[PDB]
Parts: structure tokens; sequence; C-alpha cells
């Protein structure tokens, strides 16, 4: 047939094969209608557990009139651009001057304005490439009473207490006292001594994590996560310079080889510094009441955190927290195809032409090859972020974890004031009291720091981010999610099961890589694994994701990334396959 | 209806618009079988000017069995794994070690092996996304017979002997001999003074180029590419910092800003450097006729380059010529699509959600946002490269300049030893007098430092490539069509009228940015055109691609992404339209 023909042909043959995956039923988990206001002659829900950020609350962090969150569903569900700008996003605005008003001192100084929701009609945008977004389904999501969300809120705590330690000292003595009480805290919760029993959903028992140690300590639990170093080496290693090829026989040392173990990636021609800017040592952000129902009331905090000069490898959990940042969702991701095409990791064997050219007579550049597998990693982002979109705002609007640390530090300051309000986070509460206690002397120093010269008690989570977490859900997570589609598309493409020479770990005393410690072997398959579960993890060190939401998304993507290599393989006339490791460990051939 | 349906309809009408955009019929220009065999009883084609790289070759460049580039071809056209294997690329192997034997010590010496062709059927290779990679034509490449060809091949030997010419010392008096030597040599050649006449093509009216003087030498034509300083800024100057950010009414200043002044893109939390590695000065490859017969025998030179330690911004051609070596082919439109996110460039006004968020009540993130046009530049980026594929190999299989420059030297040299063969290239020897002259100064100069004592009167191109230019014809060009199609994206998604305020330059005598004295006002528009017209002329200062490569091919990268964007548009069912200048003045709205 005609050749426009033949393409159409195969495009409506992807369109059908996505068809043909079906639409995976997503549920939510019910919180949104299942907490309702604690007045009693309001019956109304109080969302409390729902994504109320932007509108408008009262001193206790619930919003003040439920119909406006009904709005911001219904404008969620259609996303049309009148009915969103229609919705009440921010608190109540100065008549005379149009600015809202705002309850802390520090916003109102600043004049801060209002920040929207980060495309919260996303979700019902199409895509050409890929399962649709609400063609796929994540589970439930955990629940306020259930001990899960206790235990994703003790393990973003001990992150935010352990902002300022080292991912290299993290067994070391200085570390020690505050590793082994994380380690302690944690292992005291149900959600982690206790196995998962027999009839729970199969997400909550796949998620569900074990026993708490040093070496798997704010950790994922992705395959080659939990072994060697904490730091992926595509995260903090660069990677073999310019200069640095095998010609023939010889193979010449490229000067600035140095560069490879100093962090320093191979960005082609010019060079991407894996150092990250250096956020300011202990200078946690929404530590207080009032600044944190301003930032819920859509307070435009964006670029407030203070940075210091110069920048330097991830070394601190801090450090971590803002690589996640303002990375680019395939920032990370992106730097580890690079790191692998030039330090020569070939492609999958099963791939086309990946022999040397004497035999195939072909060298893979543009399809198989250094082109293909940056395009597909990082188209892969798209898709997967729509996906999470739809997973974010149109099922679950799971409340973020700075909401359930406000939820928290109401609940914990009811009684201090006679007042009992948020029995919900009860469970949380009780279960975190040595936890909470390190966050309110925490809170209490950082409030010190902002300039109250007495801060009332705050048991607020400690967050890296000065406007805190993004303006969308937590469930599912939008980094982790495109974390599972382009390490999905990565080790689809690049050999992942190639053992790693190098393993490279961040001094303990100088912003310098040298050999780990770590005596065993990772695989590439393991390190871009490990660098999905840093890039995931890192949104839990600042507070805006819980680890549910971290490795649902994981999945997620990973689903997203097999279903456009699946279509994508429609396209390729080549006899080829992508041997796809899962996170389940079980290998998929596309 | 469902939304799998909807989404299958929505997949299904994207197709139906890349099918009912028809196939536009690319010709190609007849130097496949128009160049016969000088041998008085042979009728069969010399390919000389068919890309023949790969095939063995005899002392003279030409192939030695026609029958086998018509192999070559019918592997193209076929696209077989099995088929592409059994071509007899490079030249007759050892029996006992199997390495192929070589013409020159070097490449002798180095052991080196056979380089495949990079993706000779990656055109066939369909797309889930905009035009098919045959859907969309280029006009025929110009015949070496043609007064372009030798324009073209005559600015490219001036780009070699002025690889180590500074950009910023254009219009200087240390390279102003150099310098006018070129302009009055182009300005000579038919091409340049005598305008296009009516008849001709429009494409080649389109793309035929004026009088050459300083503010246009070795510039392309795309607008806003020859006003302003010769680099883009989105290739020398990084972007607002970490920390930079404006909250409220205070603005902060990052305590790093002083690297977005340095050449220091802000890559997210992580800093690229827009410095390039220095390629070693004054050093050429495929300078010895035996050496380039290697090249063309597919010799794997690949890294064989030699750089110098550290790195420094764009200053001489070769360094532009290096910073395209190893280019992503979306390195540079990532970098100015990360430059121009980082220094707070707005979107299109046209994209929705692009106010401030108190009126639209939502911020852009994964749609018409950072995410969105941060995907597009780079999945764009494969689809351009198919579509350039296509054109490459099962079209026009045009020369390498490398090629064309062998070609030249042949016939110059035939008069020499008392031949004459390449009646083709007569035309251009002959216009090609003194910059003929030159080139064979610096030939001379390099095979001496090459290692040849008393080296041959040699005539061949210069390139900056060791491995010479990669496995693929030289029309169209893959770094020009992924420039069109990036640039494309990145000016219908960032507002490209807006005004750069700061307009920097390479210092003339260090490694850092000052300011220009370009008075007038460059646009965002403008800058991401002059970004595509450095990439594809640092392409041609390699000696890699010809002129009107790098402008049908930015032709062929415009329409890519225009049909990518049109599909894309039917996705998002936001009220919303892109803004995009074409390289033709006109703007189109998609
Ligand atoms: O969706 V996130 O704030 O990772
Ligand atoms: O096709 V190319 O830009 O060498
Ligand atoms: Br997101
Ligand atoms: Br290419
Ligand atoms: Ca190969
Ligand atoms: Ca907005």
């Amino acid at each position: 047939q005609s050749r426009a023909k033949a393409s159409f042909d195969t495009r409506v043959a992807a369109a059908e094969l996505a068809l043909n995956r079906g639409v995976v039923p997503s549920f939510a988990n019910g919180e949104e209608l299942l907490y309702r206001n604690p007045d009693p002659d309001n019956t109304d829900p109080s969302f409390i557990a729902s994504f109320t950020k932007g509108l408008p609350h009262d001193d206790n962090g619930a919003i003040i009139d439920p119909d406006d969150f009904l709005a911001f569903v219904r404008a969620i569900n259609s996303g049309d651009e009148k009915e969103i700008a229609d919705l009440t996003l921010g608190p109540a605005r100065d008549p005379e001057t149009g600015l809202p008003i705002w309850r802390s001192d520090l916003a109102n100084s600043l004049e801060l304005e209002v920040r929207g929701w980060e495309n919260s009609s996303a979700g019902l945008t199409f895509d050409l490439e890929g399962p649709d977004a609400q063609s796929i389904a994540m589970p439930p999501a955990p629940v306020l009473t259930s001990p899960e969300l206790v235990a994703e809120i003790a393990e973003l705590y001990l992150m935010a207490l352990g902002r300022e330690i080292e991912f290299s000292e993290f067994d070391s003595p200085k570390n020690a006292e505050y590793i082994q009480f994380a380690i302690d805290q944690l292992n005291g919760l149900e959600w982690f001594n206790t196995p998962a029993k027999l009839g729970d959903p199969p997400a909550e028992i796949r998620r569900r994590r074990g026993e708490v140690t040093v070496g798997n300590l704010f950790r994922g639990i992705l395959p080659g996560s939990e072994v060697g170093p904490y730091l992926s080496q595509y995260i903090i290693v660069g990677s073999k310079q310019i200069g640095s090829a095998t010609v023939g026989n010889k193979t010449l040392v490229s000067p600035n080889a140095a560069d490879e173990f100093d962090g320093e990636i191979a960005y082609g021609s010019i060079t991407i510094s894996q150092r990250v800017r250096i956020a300011t040592p202990g200078r946690d952000f929404m530590t207080d009441l009032k600044v944190f129902l301003d930032v819920q009331d859509a307070a435009d905090f964006r670029g407030f955190e203070s940075y210091e000069p110069g920048a330097r490898l991830i070394r601190t959990i801090r450090d971590l927290a803002t690589w996640v940042h303002f990375d680019a969702l395939y920032e990370a991701y992106l730097n580890a195809c690079l790191i692998l095409l030039a330090n020569g990791v070939p492609f999958d064997p099963n791939l086309p032409f990946q022999q040397e050219d004497k035999l195939d007579n072909q060298d893979v550049f543009v399809n198989f090859g250094s082109a293909h597998v940056l395009s597909l990693v990082t188209e892969v982002a798209t898709r997967a972020l729509k996906a999470v979109r739809y997973q974010k705002f149109n099922i679950h609007r799971r409340l973020r974890p700075e909401a359930t640390g406000g939820l928290i530090s109401v609940n914990k300051i009811a009684p201090q004031k006679g007042e009992s309000i948020f029995p919900e986070v009860d469970l949380a509460v009780e279960e975190l009291g040595d936890i909470l206690e390190k966050a309110e002397i925490s809170n209490r120093k950082q409030n010190i720091a902002d300039g109250d010269p007495d801060p009332d008690p705050s048991f607020l989570l400690p967050m890296a981010f000065a406007e805190g977490s993004p303006f969308h859900p937590s469930y599912g997570s939008g980094h982790a999610v495109v974390a599972g589609a382009c390490v999905t598309i990565l080790k689809a493409f690049f050999d992942s099961g190639i053992e790693i020479d190098q393993v490279f770990e961040v001094d303990k005393d100088e912003d310098k890589l040298v050999k780990s410690s770590f005596k065993g072997t990772l695989t590439v398959a393991g390190e871009l694994n490990k660098l999905a579960d840093n890039i995931a993890i890192g949104r839990n060190m600042a507070g805006v994701h819980y680890f549910s939401d971290q490795f649902e998304s994981l999945l997620l993507g990973e689903q997203v990334a097999i279903g456009i290599l699946e279509e994508q393989s429609l396209t390729y006339g080549e006899n080829f396959f992508f041997n796809l490791p899962k996170f389940d460990g079980t290998t998929i051939q596309i």
C-alpha cells in the first residue's frame, strides 16, 4: 500500500493497541467524603484529607467553604479555561489594592500573590503515544486513619529532621544517634514491623516496607535500590569525557578525564555539572502555622529559598531535595542516559545493529542509538506527567504531606488550647510522639530564626521548599511517575544488566567522589532503579510526597513507558525487542 | 463517548491530519545515474556524487564496483537487517586477522575496523506523531556542475581554513586579511554575486545568498540569524540561576548569579556549562588522500580527535565545529529551552493559563509550561531525524563535503600526473583557484604535522572531525533538520517576539562573556533562529554539510515541527494556538 496509507495504518494500529490494554478502573480511597465537618450542625465534608491547597482555609487548616472544593473538582473534571479561572483560589483580597490578605507577616510583607494549580486539566489531555492519561490506574491512596499514612508521615518527618545529614554518613558515628532514632521510630510503626496480612490489596502488600535498617533507611523498594551506596551513580558521578574514546587498537585518555570522577557529565561536546546548588543548611520552610496556612492559601513563595554560594555534589538529604526541586523531571534521567552513552554502556543486545560494524554493517544513532534513547527518555516525560495529572486531580486529590503535617500540628495543638479537632490523624498524632516532639523542637528553632521571638509550639512538617509542594495533589507523584517512565525507557534501551565497574560515593568531608565501601556489584538496571528511587524519595525529603505516592507513581510511570515502547515498537520494521526488567523483577520483551 | 474511545479517536484524528497533509514528492537531483564511469568500455555509473562512503574505493575516490552501490541503495530502500548486513562496507579484509586492509599507515597502525552507516533504514521507520518520514519533501540537491555546489564547497573550504578564526574577531584586524580573502572569494562565485533568475526553482531561489560581507559571512539566511553577533545567546550565555527568582515584591539575587553571565545554564538544580571542549587548534583531519580514502572506505576514526585540557566558551570556528560534533541534536535546543525557562522568558501569550495566577487560577507545568516545551523540543528530535534519514538515504544520497573535496583534489592533482579525471568538479576546481591554493597550503601543513615528511600536493577539504562526517549522506542534514524542528517548537512555545535585554558575546582575548557592540534589539525568535544557524553552519565548519544542506534541512525540520504541533494541538482540549513565526517570515497559528 501507499507509504502515507501505511503510516496512517501504523498510527491507527498503535491507537488500537493502546485501546486493547483497556482502561484499568482507577479507584480513589474515599477520603474526599469520609471526613465530615466537625461542626455538629454542619454535615458538609471537611475535605481535610483532600487536596484543598489554594482554596481558603480557616485557622485550623480545613476549607471554610466546602463548595469551594466541589467547584475545584468540577473545574478539574471539565478542564474548561473559564471554569478554572472562576475558582476562588487564594484568600480574601484587599478591595483597595487587590492583593490577597495573608495570615503571616512574611507573606504580607512580601506582598505575595496567589499561585494556581499546576495543570489541573492535564489529566484530560490525550496522548498520541502510550496509554491514555486515564487508561492506566493507580491503587487507592493510603487513608489518614490507616497505619500506612502514619508510616509515610513518620518517614517524611524523619527526613525533614535529618535534612542536614549526609547520605555517605548514614552509618557514621556523628549521625549514628539520629539514624538509630529514626530506625527505632520507623520500626515502632505497625506498617514496618507488622507484615502485610492476607486479604490486603495487592498494591498495599507490594508497597509495604519491612524492617527499617541503616542499609534501607529512606530508600525505595525498587530492585537494586536497596543495594550499594544510597546515591545512584547517575546522580553523582560524571561520564567518560570527550576525547576518552578508543579508536582502533589505541585508546586516548582525554585531558579532562578527571571530570568523569569529578562529577561532570559529557553533555555531548559540553559538560553537565552534577553538583547541585547548595540550599542553606537547616533552613526549613512552612514551619510556622501562619506561613503554612498562607501557603495552603496559594501563597506564591516560589523562589524564596536561600542558597549558599557555589554548588556541590549531592551529599546531604537537603541537597537531594534541592536536586529534585527544579529537576526537569527528565533532567536526572537524561543525565543517566548521557552518562550511559558517554561511558560506552551498550544498548540492549536485542536491539538491532548493536554488533560491531564489521558484522551488521550499520551504526545505530537515529534508531536504537543515542538519539533514539534520548528522544524516547525525554518524550516519555509528557505522557507520564499527564497520567500522573489525571491520578492527582481527577481521582485521588490526596492532601499534600505539608497538609498532613498541618492537620497533625492542629491535632496536637488542640489539647494545649483545650480544643479537639481532626480525630482522623489522631492515630498519627498518638503514634508519632518522639518524632513529633523532635519536629516541634526543629520548627521552634526554625521559627526563632525566621523572626518570631517566642513562636507557639508547631509540629508542622519542616519542608525544604519555600513554596512548599508544587500545586497539585500528592498522589500520585509527578517526579516519581516520570522517574518510573524514564528509568524504564533507559532499562529497556540500554543493556540494563551490565555491571558497573566503578562504584563512587561522595566523600565524608570533601566535595568529591571516591570509591564506595560497597564491595559488591551494581547493574545498570540497579543503578537506574536506584536513580528513580533517589529522585522519588528526594521529594519525600522535601516533604512534598509520601512514600506510597513515590512507589505507586513509579509503577504508573513504568506502565506509561511500557505502553509507549509497545506503541513505538510497531513503527520500527527491524526484528528487535526491548529486554526490559520491570520494577517487580520480571522482564518484558517489547 | 468513552474516554478510551475518545483517546483512540484523537489519535486517529492526528493520524488523519498527517494523512490529509499528503505526501510531498521528494525528487532527487540525478547525480546518481548522471555521472558515468570515465572508462571508455564501462558505461556503469561512477556514483562520484552519490554517498559512496563505506563502500570500497580506488586511489581516486570513486567506487571500484558500482554494483556495490546499488546493493547499498536496495538495502536502504528495503530496511532488512540481513540485507544491510551483507553489504561490502569497508575495503578488502585480511584473510588471517580479519581486520580490513587500509591505504594509510595511520589507519593500519591503528588497526581500525569498519564503521557502519548511521541508520540507513531509519527513513522507512514510521512515527506516531507529526509528518511521516516520507510524507514531506526536500528540493533536489545542487548538482556538482551547478554554480551552487561550487559556492557551497568554496564556503566550506573557507570555513576550514578559518577554523582558528574567532567569531568575535570576524571584523577584527587580526583576521581581517583572511576574512576579506573569504569575502572576496565568495563574492567572486556566480552563486553569490549573480542573483536568482526567473525560472530557477523556488527552493534554490529562496536558498540563494547575496553579496557576502563580514556581517553575513558564514551565516545562515534565517530571519534574525543575520543580524546581531554571530553566536546566539542560547549557545554562549547561561541563565538566571537558582535563587534569582523574585517572590512577591522582593527580588532575590542568587549567590551564584555571576554564572548566568559566565556561560553556565541553570539545568534546574544543577548547571550546564556552556563552555565546550577545546579541540586542538590547527589540527585538521582527512587532509591526506590516503587517510581520506580510508575514511571513505569506512575507517572508524571516531574519537581520534585530540583535545586541549579544560573547556572554553565557543570562541573559534573550530570550537563551534566541535560543539556540534557530539551534540545530541537537541543539546543546543534543550539548552535554549532551559535558558529561556530559567531566564523567565514567557511562553506564547496565546497559550492558555499564561497570565498571572490571580486571573487564570492555574499554573502551567505539564501542558503549556516548563515540562511541555521541555519535552516537545526533544521529542521532536527523533521524528525530525527519521525524516532527514529518509531524505539522506532513500532519495538524495548526496556525497559528503569530504567526498566533494576528494573529487576536487583528485581532479586538481590529475594534471600534475598528466591524467584528467572527474570532469564534473572541473568548474568547482577552476573557480576555486585561490581557495584551493590556500587549502593546499593548509593540507601540506597538516600532513607534515601528521608524520609525512614530504606530502604530495593535497587539495582535500580539511575537517575538524577525525572520523570525518558521520555515515549518512550530507543532504539533508540531521542536525540542521533537528535545528529547524526544535527551534520551531521553541518559537511556537516561548514568546518569540520577546526582546532580549542583554546581548552578550565572547571576549576577543578572554574566555568570558561581555556585552556586544550590537546596539540594536534582538528577539527570542532572532536568537533561536541564530542558534539553528549556529548549529547548521557549525556542521559546515566541521566540513560535514554544505549550506544548501543546512537551509533545506532547516525547512524540513520546520515542516516536521509544524506537523507535530498540529497533531499535538488536537490532544489539548484547551482553547489555544502556537504563534509560530516560520523561517520564511510568515507566522502560522497552530
Ligand atoms: Br506533576
Ligand atoms: Br542525522
Ligand atoms: Ca553496529
Ligand atoms: Ca498562570
